């Protein structure tokens, strides 16, 4: 637990929630090899009875029927599902989607709803058709939050933005009033584990029912003939760690929804909703939010294609006014700032020090420079601690010396990560409280990042480090 936690096998916990059956099948005969404690009551035949039964005999498929798959796995969507065994029906229909490996065939079942309606595209429309006319990643991200919240009925409803190094940003939130506020909170990544947010960008939407459920075993384990696990790694039914469910216990949180924002096949952050009484979130809505969740990582990717256009642009510019200096440089300082983007710029003559953006006074940047193909840094004090004074202001720098003819040279800052804390936006934050008895929080993951990144400048180093590097050979002119 805790540092053991953080390499956990949540893929193959060999348990199930209850709200859902699963069955692992043998493609060769169709014999049910394992299944969820859950199959018993639904199929209508007790579970060792179960254990073995070619599934032809449990469960009619009207719509899609699985197949032998050959290399790569094939994913059936929910379809139909009836049980020709059990004396009276269930209470709900059932829907069943099938999961078609070359070893395996896994089915995994739930209800169809809730007696419940469900949301339509046809309802989602104005919502997708206004978050990819919006300006700006905020502005949009806002939009789903809201809309979302108001479309599939949540008490809470946040849009997080994972950083360069995996560390998490509340961007945007829409809640209840009489809830509280964690816009503005900033957790480490080891809250969640690489598997963790690796399986979140594999099944597009992942679904916690009730937090404190009680778990749902496989049966056997692992498999009579093959001794392995089952792999519930596309499995929606996968039971959750228990330390994921400590921490949401702690909030009071009965049941989430995470949608991913996959931009460039990329895990850019997430969608996450909190409910605070049980909530299933059915299939249909699963869809209508992963077509939402989609429709955001298309506008947020399509603003980043905007601002890469730009910063290539605003390159181009530099090189070509370059075979036209110091002050040449100078004058095109606020937009030195963006094709490798910093919060400061400071460039120095041989003493003479002009600074542009956010950047430490004079006497400071000085002390920088006597320090030290073109050198740069996260922590301005992890490779020289006489510098550690000023790590607010500027923390990561890029010194890229111009020629040691001409004391010239350039200096990108970026400010401590602590003070781009959005704290105007949601004022409760940092009178924000901890969750009474606990070793999990929110507000105790606030503090754990701060730890983390205490020091450390916003991260960078990207394709800037060589642009930035780039001017340095561009010198011989
Ligand atoms: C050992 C690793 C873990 C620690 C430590 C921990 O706190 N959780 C760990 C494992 C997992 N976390 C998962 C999902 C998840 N956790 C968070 C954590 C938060 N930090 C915050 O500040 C707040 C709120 C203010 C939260 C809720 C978050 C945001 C997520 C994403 C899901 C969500 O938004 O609710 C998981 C995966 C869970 C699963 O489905 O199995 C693991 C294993």
């Amino acid at each position: 637990d805790l540092d053991v936690c953080a390499r956990e096998p949540i893929h193959i916990p060999g348990l199930i929630q209850p709200y859902g059956v699963l069955l692992v099948i043998d493609p060769a005969d169709g014999r049910i090899v394992q299944a969820s404690t859950t199959a018993a009551d639904l199929l209508g035949v007790p579970m060792a009875a179960l254990l073995g039964m070619p599934y032809t005999q449990v469960l009619t498929l009207p719509e899609a029927q699985p197949f032998a798959v050959d290399d790569q796995p094939q994913h059936l969507m929910h379809a139909e599902v009836r049980f020709p065994q059990r004396a009276t029906p269930p209470a709900s229909a059932w829907v069943a989607a099938w999961h078609l490996y070359p070893q395996q065939w896994l089915v995994e079942m739930e209800p169809r709803d809730a007696r419940l309606l469900d949301v339509t595209l046809r309802e989602a429309m104005p919502l997708l058709r206004s978050v990819e006319r919006d300006p700006g990643i905020a502005e949009a991200a806002v939009r789903v939050a809201k809309g979302l919240r108001s479309l599939i009925g949540f008490d809470r409803v946040m849009i997080y933005r994972f950083d360069e190094e995996w560390n998490g940003d509340i961007i945007a939130e829409a809640r209840k009033p009489e809830l509280e506020a964690y816009l503005g909170l900033h957790y480490p990544a080891s809250d969640i584990p690489a598997q963790a947010r690796a399986l979140y960008l594999r099944n597009r939407v992942r679904q916690i029912a009730d937090v404190g459920y009680q778990p749902s075993p496989i049966q056997p384990t692992v498999h009579p003939q093959l001794g392995t696990p089952v792999d519930l790694s596309d499995v929606s039914l996968r039971s959750v760690s228990p330390v994921h469910l400590e921490y949401l216990a702690n909030m009071g949180v009965t049941a989430t929804l995470v949608a991913s924002i996959v931009v460039n096949d990329a895990l850019w952050g997430l969608i996450s909703c909190h409910h605070y009484s049980p909530h299933f979130t059915n299939h249909a809505m699963r869809d209508v939010t992963d077509a939402v969740a989609r429709t955001l990582a298309g506008r947020i990717g399509a603003l980043q294609a905007v601002a890469r256009a730009r910063l290539e642009s605003v390159l181009l510019t530099v090189r070509e006014k370059l075979i036209t200096t110091v002050e040449l440089l100078d004058d095109m300082a606020p937009d030195l700032m963006d094709v490798v983007d910093a919060d400061g710029v400071a460039i120095f003559h041989g003493n003479d020090i002009s600074r542009h953006g956010t950047t430490p006074d004079v006497a400071a940047l000085r002390r920088i420079r006597d320090h030290i193909g073109a050198l740069h840094v996260d922590a301005i004090g992890e490779v020289f601690p006489e510098l550690a004074d000023l790590a607010p202001l500027a923390a990561g720098f890029i010194f890229v010396p111009l020629m040691p003819q001409s004391r010239s040279a350039l200096l990108w800052t970026r400010r401590e990560q602590i003070q781009q804390i959005k704290w105007a936006g949601n004022p409760q934050l940092a009178k924000l409280e901890d969750i009474p008895n606990s070793r999990l929080s929110p507000r105790k993951s606030f503090d754990l990042w701060q730890q983390t990144v205490r020091g450390r400048a916003r991260r960078w180093s990207p394709l800037h480090l060589e642009s930035a590097r780039s001017l340095r050979v561009l010198i011989e002119l």
